[PDB]
């Protein structure tokens, strides 16, 4: 599923991501935009052989099981495929664990490079929330 901007902002808010670990909703929408262009079916293969999955491009090195990332963990206790669902519940639940890990949203290199320090409220501007 390709979410609309305000559609994804609403789904994230309903799943409690708005101000989670102090990150306003526009931070999460901005990260999703640059990670996946709001596509739940987004995938990216890393040089190390791990894969990033879903709207927030969560990686198999630590967070999900895909059966093909030697030495990896599954800290979110999910198959990586769950991160590609039209239902963002698994992606949100796992994002909450990631952002709690110590480095906040720096865990998402695209957030640090493209969202951090910008006017992220523009990503929820005009949305009925
Ligand atoms: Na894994």
């Amino acid at each position: 599923k390709v979410f609309g901007r305000c559609e994804l902002a609403a789904a994230m808010k309903r799943h409690g991501l708005d101000n989670y670990r102090g990150y306003s909703l526009g931070n999460w929408v901005c990260a999703a935009k640059f990670e996946s262009n709001f596509n739940t079916q987004a995938t990216n293969r890393n040089t190390d052989g791990s894969t990033d999955y879903g709207i927030l491009q969560i990686n198999s090195r630590w967070w999900c099981n895909d059966g093909r990332t030697p030495g990896s963990r599954n800290l979110c206790n999910i198959p990586c495929s769950a991160l590609l669902s039209s239902d963002i519940t698994a992606s949100v639940n796992c994002a909450k664990k990631i952002v709690s890990d110590g480095n906040g949203m720096n865990a998402w290199v695209a957030w640090r490079n493209r969202c951090k320090g910008t006017d992220v409220q523009a990503w929820i501007r005009g949305c009925r929330l």
